[PDB]
Parts: structure tokens; sequence; C-alpha cells
């Protein structure tokens, strides 16, 4: 269903990632590299700020596996 806050950006997006994943860790742009920050690879921002997303879509960026069992 529609949410008035179906988009997030900046710290809002980080806070929601901290909520679904815990402070245990999450990816933002899944870079898996540390060579520089001259490479703005696409990620969660494009799905949640430049587009709308749900907590469930957002949870796919967690740096830990699902443990609902």
């Amino acid at each position: 269903a529609y949410r008035p806050s179906e988009t997030l950006c900046g710290g809002e997006l980080v806070d929601t990632l901290q909520f679904v994943c815990g402070d245990r860790g999450f990816y933002f742009n899944r870079p898996a590299s540390r060579v520089s920050r001259r490479s703005p690879q696409r990620g969660i921002v494009e799905e949640c700020c430049f587009r709308s997303c749900d907590l469930a879509l957002l949870e796919t960026y967690c740096a830990t596996p699902a443990k609902s069992e």
C-alpha cells in the first residue's frame, strides 16, 4: 500500500538500513572494493531516493544473511 514516506535519502536511508539490518552492517552500493571514492557505483539510493522502495527491498542490502527460521 502507499506510504507517505515511501522514499528515503541521506541519513533517513541509513537509519532505515540500521533498523532492518541492525548496526551489524549493510551495503549501500555493494562496492566490495576500497580503491578510491571516485567511483559512485549505483546502489540503494537509486532504489529508495531516486525511486520508491519498501523495507523488504531495502533489507536485501544487509551485510548478514536472513535468519528467520
